[PDB]
């Protein structure tokens, strides 16, 4: 047997502090290839424990196909290899365009669908898996409308989250670290958020908000951890509803979603579940 394992690296797609994402080719066949900084090599070994635990296959989680660790004179290269989506994620897609109802209600019920399965235990199956780290950059834009979650480099099953979208809990450190329902909870906060980001973008009676993402408002760019912690623990900020989300259908019952996964007390929080059976009967 011929093992074809060369990849053609084609175009740095991502940057950022702990790697780079190339957008290459297999078999004449786009990929996404993840190169790890030294620096965050945890993150390459929990999603390879994690995917070497369970085989995870959804459309809405970004699609595994190999992890791969390559010996170097002096140092170790790490890549994960994933499915590529050539229309990037929800975080550029929403500066790029305005969404209608349908394509809304798409977008977040993909999300949500997403999460419920990470969030779920299945016997005979998967553990129930916790992400620790949604937000928009980390949802990827599928050609059919539908988004798919990715990175499960911080995931639990049963390096710290994005500080703009942490929990309030986080922020505070009364999480209760040993209760895996804290770690849904936690993400259930996060999507609240990613669902104020798009529902922004949705256009009523010829409106729509710029994009820009939570807290824009309150906090600066790359905002600490303290300056997080003031606006959501002390004085108990939420990302504000536009009035003219009221005179439009989907938004008034989104905005009422969204409240209801920003409830300081974690265990008030909509479940993945309750949110996608709330989303299905929207429109
Ligand atoms: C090692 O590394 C890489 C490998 C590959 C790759 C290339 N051709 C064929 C394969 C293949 C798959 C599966 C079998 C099975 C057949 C059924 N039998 C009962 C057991 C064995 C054999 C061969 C693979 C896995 C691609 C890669 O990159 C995209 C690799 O690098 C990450
Ligand atoms: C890693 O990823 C890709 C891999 C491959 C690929 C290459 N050679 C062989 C295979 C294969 C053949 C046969 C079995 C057997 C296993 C048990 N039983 C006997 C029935 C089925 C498994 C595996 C695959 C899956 C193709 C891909 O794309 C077309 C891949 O995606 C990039
Ligand atoms: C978040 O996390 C991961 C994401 C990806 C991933 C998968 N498909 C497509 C992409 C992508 C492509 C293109 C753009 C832009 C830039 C170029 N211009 C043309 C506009 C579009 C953005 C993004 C990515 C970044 C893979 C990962 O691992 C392999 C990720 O990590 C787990």
């Amino acid at each position: 047997r011929t093992v074809a394992r060369d990849i053609t690296l084609l175009e740095c797609v991502g940057k950022g502090r702990y790697g780079e994402v190339w957008r290459g080719s297999w078999q004449g066949e786009n990929v996404a290839v993840k190169i790890f900084s030294s620096r965050d090599e945890k993150s390459w070994f929990r999603e390879t424990e994690l995917y070497n635990t369970v085989m995870l296959r959804h459309e809405n989680i970004l699609g595994f196909i190999a992890s791969d660790m390559t010996s170097r004179h002096s140092s170790t290269q790490l890549w994960l290899i994933t499915h590529y989506h050539e229309m990037g994620s929800l975080y550029d897609y929403l500066q790029l365009t305005t969404l209608d109802t349908v394509s809304c209600l798409r977008i977040v019920l993909s999300i949500a669908s997403g999460l419920a399965h990470l969030h779920i235990e299945i016997f005979g199956g998967k553990p129930a898996i916790a992400h620790r780290d949604l937000k928009s950059k980390n949802i990827l834009v599928k050609k059919n409308g539908q988004c798919c979650i990715a990175d499960l480099g911080l995931a639990v099953m049963h390096r710290v989250g994005t500080k703009r979208y942490m929990a309030p809990e986080v922020l505070d450190e009364t999480i209760q670290v040993d209760c895996f329902d804290s770690y849904k909870r936690v993400d259930i906060w996060a999507f609240g958020l990613v669902l104020w980001e798009v529902a922004r973008r949705m256009v009523s009676n010829g409106i729509v908000e710029d994009y820009k993402p939570p807290f824009y408002d309150v906090v600066p760019n790359d905002p600490s951890f303290e300056d997080m912690r003031k606006v959501v623990c002390v004085d108990q900020q939420r990302p504000n509803i536009p009035n003219r989300w009221f005179s439009d259908p989907t938004l008034t019952s989104l905005a009422k979603l969204m409240k209801e996964c920003w409830y300081q007390n974690p265990s008030a929080r909509l479940t993945a579940l309750r949110i996608k059976k709330t989303l299905t009967k929207i429109d």
